[PDB]
């Protein structure tokens, strides 16, 4: 069987140029260095090294191609990477946010049947523009959903503003690939943070912004009232598998709740949104995540991902194999076995299935 | 028929109340004329609501109830008597001493402590304590402390939080501590408190009760201070450290293959010499210096637990008596202490020696119960 990356980046030309542009984080400039996350601003007035280095790794499309040669993967549904669109003034997000969606279908045309791809959306625009938006990419060659960040339109997930643009991407059966960026306010990591290098902003904040968001949505009723959307959720759903039921008892324990009636006796759990309306990628590192993600939304709801190109091997050969990506695949033998159904699904099928690329 | 053991369950001493009733800034007790019954408020998440009550009275009330059980030893032994527990081994509540003045701390922190000790010798064989230390004070006050607990019947162990001596847990003035807990060999037991800053959950966040705080702020709280003790060596620093983690780690049995893959992609890190060959990993330190709880409220989390520190190493516990059913004239056994119980039964199965030692024989053997 076919086996689908659905986390996996590219920042194109275009956007590149912005970053360079940039004098605030996000930005990006020579010592490339990328510059994305608001831990990394320390290290920049320091440096004015910091960040991330800018490699070819981002920007060229034969380098995505090699990489799924060498990694044994057959197709990947590309996306934009943090922070897209964001920091943009409102009047020229829209007509950024075409010309890159532009880019990413005329690259996915020149591997066909290899290359998909997640639009990202003017979200610092107005709605009425970012409906606008969202009928204009459903209509592109490859593209197979949205990607969107944590903010919403700046307020979250739980924006009331927000609601049309969630109800728009439903109708327009588009998956929407919530991901991760401002983590958490880096003052939680300590005074020593600087000393773990990027471990805690990346292993901590990432999933647990992303598990933040997603119960905001679930409490402010968002996946009730847009009974057909569809999310998601980068790096197997934060943390949400693993507290899905410290969510649940301290719901139905919330004296306040209960008593103002908002508990009622057939809401839908979480762990019920879980199964019917959540999706989990797998990048998560381990059977052991991967076993508790698996029993929160099914197996046939778990899409392998790679997280390209964020995790380059240090010291092996950045053209050869990466273990950023074979963790993950192991991941997936040791929770459901070599050759198994399951693991067919969670390796691609079920990304074939639900993306529509069979 | 297997001994069942509590680890995690809660008292405030009388005294301790009153401290709070006198105190003017959380946390704080605090009695409005809408109730009868006096407010417990404890959190920064609380603050706001706080502020509404005090300026108008028809705003709810704030924090949550300080029912009677949290002072009532005969309410905690009715408690395990009417939910299948035969031991608990009962802690000061957080905040802990966190907030007194630091002159003060010690005397009221050995006065709290020899009160817990004298709480469990009411019922010889039933009730063992944690202690907490005036951490607030300096660290050799902090040690002296150590000292008298160590002398005291019942103790087991010692309860804190993730703020140590007020830089976290990777402060290096904290080493002592971590040193004198460990060699005299009383588990530690972190627990939450702090949470995450408000402005994470939102401008609709007095929307959605104590949800986001209690069910997300403490256990990510949880992880990032044992992730920092992680990353400054700690657990190296101090071989014979053994830590029990509140709510099965917070996160970090999900969370731990995430961490592992963070450090060894690590340019600087690897670079600088910090991820040598020789490294001891999470995984290996979650199997040989970490205890978890089990209140994980579902299979799934517990499974996860499981796979990460191993049966031997997971413990039940109820967090009595923070989470009393909402609904009046209810009998029997706390659905919140229910939903734990029956998470061990779906994960290991009813009557297994992985049940039995989950639900009290780890905790017998480790805390030596007798
Ligand atoms: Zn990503
Ligand atoms: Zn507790």
């Amino acid at each position: 069987p076919v086996v689908v990356d659905i986390h996996t980046h590219m920042y194109p030309p275009s956007y590149i140029a912005m970053l360079e542009k940039r004098q605030t984080i996000p930005l990006v400039r020579t010592f490339p260095r990328l510059i994305l996350l608001s831990s990394e601003l320390a290290a920049l007035d320091a440096a004015l090294l910091p960040g991330r280095p800018l490699s070819t790794h981002f920007a060229s499309l034969a380098q995505k191609m090699h990489f799924m040669d060498t990694n044994g993967i057959r197709v990947s549904v590309i996306s934009l990477a943090n922070p897209w669109f964001d920091f943009l003034a409102p009047d020229e997000a829209p007509g950024i946010a075409d010309a890159v969606n532009a880019e990413f279908s005329d690259m996915c045309a020149q591997h066909v049947g290899r290359l998909f791809f997640f639009a990202a959306l003017p979200l610092s625009a107005p709605v009425d523009a970012v409906k606008a938006s969202i009928e204009r990419v459903k209509n592109l060659k490859y593209c197979r959903g949205i990607i969107l960040g944590t903010s919403g339109l700046g307020k979250g997930l739980d924006d009331p503003h927000l609601l049309p643009v969630f109800e728009a991407v439903a109708d327009a059966k588009l998956l929407v690939f919530l991901h991760p960026h401002y983590g958490l306010p880096n003052e939680v990591y300590g005074p020593r943070s600087e000393e773990y290098g990027h471990v805690l902003p990346l292993a901590l904040g990432f999933p647990m912004e992303t598990t933040i968001a997603v119960a905001r949505m679930y409490m402010a009723g968002v996946f009730d009232h847009v009974r057909n959307l569809q999310m998601l959720l980068a790096h197997s759903g934060g943390t949400l598998p693993f507290l899905a039921g410290r969510i649940e008892s301290c719901i139905v324990h919330d004296g306040h709740l209960v008593k103002t009636g908002k508990v009622p006796k057939d809401r839908r759990t979480i762990w019920t949104v879980l199964k019917e309306q959540i999706y989990l990628d797998a990048v998560i590192y381990s059977e052991v995540g991967l076993q508790a993600a698996i029993a929160s939304s099914g197996a046939d709801r778990l899409m392998f991902g790679t997280d390209h190109p964020f995790f380059p091997p240090i010291e092996e050969d950045v053209q050869g194999p990466w273990d950023s990506s074979r963790l993950n695949a192991q991941a997936v033998i040791k929770a459901v076995g070599e050759g198994s159904s399951d693991a067919a699904a969670v390796m691609g099928l079920n990304a074939v299935r639900v993306l529509s690329l069979k």
